[PDB]
């Protein structure tokens, strides 16, 4: 029963570009570093490349005052491999003493993705760092 928030940090540890596509907060919204009130488009993260060693940092949170969670989904995309799906994500955060979920799904045996930070227990999602590396078949 308090306020629900995620913050993805993707990491790009490889040599390689990534993409991130079809960023959706189902429940909650996306909203700027360090505040949580002030929403922002997902138009500022669609399509964006993340270079190797770079980051690129996704807030959502839910409407604390009405007993809200976040939940949401985002893909990272090979650009250039067409756009080929390397996996799809999705969190949930939901409000309350109730259970959260971080589920990487999907398979791309050209990447290797690794995750953690994740709070599966009752309070907020937290802070999941996701690791990307192009190996190749
Ligand atoms: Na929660």
């Amino acid at each position: 029963a308090y306020a629900q928030w995620v913050i993805i940090i993707i990491h790009n540890v490889g040599s390689q570009d990534v993409k991130i596509k079809n960023l959706k907060a189902s429940w909650g919204k996306l909203h700027a570093d360090g505040d949580k009130d002030a929403e922002v488009s997902a138009s500022n993260y669609e399509g964006k490349i993340v270079k190797p060693d770079e980051k690129l940092q996704i807030n959502a949170s839910g409407r604390s005052d009405a007993a809200e969670g976040t939940t949401g989904t985002f893909d990272l995309v090979d650009p250039a491999d067409g756009d080929k799906q390397v996996r799809h994500f999705y969190w949930d955060s939901p409000w309350g003493s109730k259970t959260n979920t971080w589920t990487v799904s999907g398979s791309n045996t050209k990447w290797m993705i690794e995750y953690s930070g994740q709070n599966l227990d009752s309070g907020a999602l937290g802070t999941i760092t996701v690791d990307t590396l192009k190996k190749g078949n």
